[PDB]
């Protein structure tokens, strides 16, 4: 394997003797050269673990590094300042000051120019992190809501131009808000240039995807593949008009990229640098678990998948240090945490906490949630969870069956209940969600619906508002970067028209992807409305979180409340949080509270609470007690 010094001299060979002398003395080269020495070793090691002695590795690597240099040379000075700042502030992601929001540009504000005008509201809410859903070109009609990318560089004409996007990002930065977008690196649309040329037999794009002559290998692979989008096709392959078969984990128009081909990595690393230089702060690594395939396995979470992501990480450490990764690994808890690391994905979605929040509302029992917060919350230094209540996606019931079995709970049976309860097929349920990808062959099913619809706000359940505040309170205070699904802060309901829409009827997730509700937003400052009660309740928690250092960091220690309906945890040994998941008053006994201070101030209600006597929490009440 070549070393950093050797490779750097060859990067400079593009310049004439005279030009070269100027580059070697430039500040940009000084930074790049230093970062190469520090991080290239990791990059080389990761790529070697995946490609081994592949003859194309070295040639690909030199091409990639040459690109990295040019990319960094062109990188705007302001971004380079952010580069140095985060290089010396790895834990910026762990600060209690951070609060994020996510939205679709078209649904929430029409287009990019309209989005820029919403910035004042984002500052009003207190956001310091804004994630925008897929905004680049995609097939007309069905494109999986933008996740079937036809181009990683050309903005969806309906949203605006690449110029509008660069203006939006600069505007977000001026407002003190970080920009976050998707890095849909596991697959492209079948209309993407690479896909077309690969299928047409263009040698330049040979092996850019996984295409087979017949069903021989696809059948073999399907023996162990899990069906992700069973409604669209069985197994993981789709057939082309010419009879051949292509690997398609998701929709048939989404073709899985072939990372076993080093040139595919190079290509995607090139797109990553492009996004980096737009000023993007964080890239959401979409469907990270599927980037490597191997016959006989589920082709999810394989070792090479982690190595590839760590390789991508090194490229940013070298040519755009400011860019961090947000892992979107919706898999078994043991696998989720493996993508999170300073050298892999600095932050990652916390599907376990999310799924268990909803689980707890349904069962009224915190057993599973307590278990998760106790044994699966703390993360390695310089990393953090992205805690959420809802997203643009369906809700998958993430949790370890082995953990549940320890609590006397059967995973399969329990999920049957959870799905029934949340799609309102269980007597007494307050939830009004809808099924997503029900698989009759496995009994598996996921749930669609907005947060408000799942807590019963659609039928005006008197507990709806408090349930919303309870769930978000946990994502906002457990430790990690909280991500609010914009629209939730005013109780936005499902869009019931989706099922009638020809391009959406086959995907129930559109039920929870409603447009900006002007009526609800106009009520956000009215305490007599659900929208105002929700907004002010959440805004208050956001205010407290960002100003009170007791919430800083991502570590917590659970507190045994001795009441199966109340969750409890402590932040920095100074903030004791209690959350009642019962629709009835629940008590934490004075006996249980003996080690706590005589009295403590509750940041939610603002009153002084006595902990030397039984503490009774009203239905769904949340308390944030300052015990130090
Ligand atoms: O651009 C496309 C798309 O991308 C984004 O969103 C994507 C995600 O990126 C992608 O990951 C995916 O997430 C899906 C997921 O793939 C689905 O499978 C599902 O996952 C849920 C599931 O519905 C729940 O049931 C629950 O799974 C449990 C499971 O119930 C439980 O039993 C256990 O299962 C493990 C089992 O215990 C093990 O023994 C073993 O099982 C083996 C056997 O051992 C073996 O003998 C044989 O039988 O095979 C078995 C299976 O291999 O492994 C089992 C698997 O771990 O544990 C699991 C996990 O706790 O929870 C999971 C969630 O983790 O739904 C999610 C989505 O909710 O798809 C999304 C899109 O939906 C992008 O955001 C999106 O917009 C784009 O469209
Ligand atoms: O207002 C409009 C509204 O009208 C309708 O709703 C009505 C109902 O029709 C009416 O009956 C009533 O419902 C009340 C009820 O009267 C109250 O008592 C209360 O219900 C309690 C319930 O009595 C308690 O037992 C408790 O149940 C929990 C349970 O404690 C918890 O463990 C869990 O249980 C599930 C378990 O977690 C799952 O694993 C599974 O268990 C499986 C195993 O997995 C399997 O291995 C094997 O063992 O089989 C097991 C089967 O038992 O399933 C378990 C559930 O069966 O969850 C349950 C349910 O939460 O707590 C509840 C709640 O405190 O509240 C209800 C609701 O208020 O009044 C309402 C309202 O007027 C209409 O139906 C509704 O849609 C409309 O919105
Ligand atoms: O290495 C960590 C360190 O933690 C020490 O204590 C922490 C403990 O692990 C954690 O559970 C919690 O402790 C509180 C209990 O959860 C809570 O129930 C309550 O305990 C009462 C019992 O429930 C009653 O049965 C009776 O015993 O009275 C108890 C009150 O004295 O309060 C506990 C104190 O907050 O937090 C602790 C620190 O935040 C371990 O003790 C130590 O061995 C570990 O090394």
């Amino acid at each position: 394997s070549p070393n950093s010094q050797y490779l750097k001299t060859r990067i400079l060979d593009i310049y004439t003797p005279e030009q070269r002398a100027g580059i070697e003395k430039s500040e940009d080269w000084r930074q790049f050269s230093r970062r190469m020495d520090t991080h290239f070793p990791k990059l080389m090691n990761e790529l070697d673990s995946v490609y081994g002695n592949n003859e194309a590795l070295l040639p690909m690597l030199e091409m990639l590094l040459a690109q990295a240099w040019q990319s960094y040379s062109q990188r705007n000075s302001s971004l380079k300042d952010i580069d140095i700042a985060r290089e010396n502030n790895p834990d910026w992601i762990l600060s209690n000051k951070q609060v994020g929001g996510v939205c679709y540009v078209d649904l929430f504000a029409g287009d990019l120019k309209g989005l820029k005008d919403k910035i004042p509201y984002f500052q009003e809410l207190g956001l310091t992190y804004l994630y925008l859903m897929p905004l680049f070109k995609c097939p007309e009609g069905k494109s999986d809501g933008g996740y079937a990318v036809s181009s990683y560089r050309d903005v969806n004409p309906a949203l605006g131009t690449i110029g509008d996007l660069r203006e939006v990002i600069a505007a977000l930065h001026e407002a003190g808000i970080s920009a976050v977008v998707d890095f849909i690196f596991n697959h492209t649309s079948n209309e993407h240039e690479w896909a077309q040329r690969c299928a047409a037999g263009d040698p330049l794009f040979d092996n850019f995807y996984y295409i087979f002559p017949d069903r021989r290998m696809p059948d073999q692979y399907d023996r162990t593949l899990r069906e992700i989008f069973p409604d669209q096709h069985p197994g993981g392959f789709s057939q082309l008009e010419d009879g051949r078969w292509v690997w398609t984990t998701f929709n048939s128009f989404q073709w899985d990229l072939n990372y076993s081909n080093p040139w595919v990595f190079r290509a995607m690393a090139g797109e990553m640098l492009f996004l980096a230089n737009l000023g993007v702060d964080i890239l959401r690594m979409d469907a990270v678990a599927f980037i490597w395939k191997q016959m006989g396995t589920s082709c999810e979470n394989l070792p090479q998948a982690h190595a590839l992501i760590r390789a991508f990480n090194a490229v940013m450490r070298i040519a755009a240090p400011a860019v961090f990764f947000k892992s979107q690994a919706i898999v078994h808890p043991d696998q989720v945490v493996q993508y999170i690391g300073q050298d892999e994905c600095q932050i990652g979605y916390n599907p376990l906490q999310m799924a268990l929040l909803w689980n707890t509302l349904a069962t009224r029992e915190v057993n599973l949630l307590h278990q998760a917060l106790t044994y699966r919350h703390n993360l390695p230094e310089h990393t953090a969870w992205v805690n959420y209540v809802r997203s643009h996606d369906d809700i998958g019931w993430t949790f370890a069956d082995e953990d549940a079995a320890y609590l006397g709970i059967s995973g399969y049976d329990h999920r049957q209940f959870l799905n029934r309860f949340f799609v309102n097929r269980f007597d007494g349920s307050f939830a009004r969600g809808v099924p997503f990808q029900y698989n009759p062959s496995t009994g598996d099913c996921r749930v669609s619906g907005t947060a408000a619809a799942l807590v019963g706000l659609a039928q005006d359940d008197p507990h709806a508002v408090d349930r919303i505040k309870l769930l978000y309170s946990i994502a906002l205070s457990t430790g990690g970067l909280p991500l609010i699904y914009l629209g939730d802060e005013v109780g936005t309901l499902n869009d019931d028209d989706w099922s009638q829409d020809s391009n959406k009827s086959d995907d129930s997730r559109w039920a929870h992807r409603p447009r900006y509700n002007e009526a609800l937003y106009a009520q956000r400052n009215d305490p007599s409305t659900a929208a105002g009660q929700i907004y002010q309740g959440l805004r208050h928690m956001i205010a407290v979180r960002q100003s009170n250092p007791r919430f800083d960091g991502g570590r917590l220690v659970t507190f045994n409340t001795n009441n199966k309906h109340i969750i409890g945890y402590i932040r920095n040994n100074a903030l004791l949080a209690f959350g009642n998941f019962s629709e009835y008053p629940q008590t934490v006994t004075a006996h249980t509270l003996q080690a706590m201070p005589f009295k403590a101030h509750d940041l939610i209600g603002g009153k002084t609470v006595s902990l030397n006597q039984d503490l009774t929490l009203q239905p769904y009440q949340v308390m944030w007690l300052e015990i130090a």
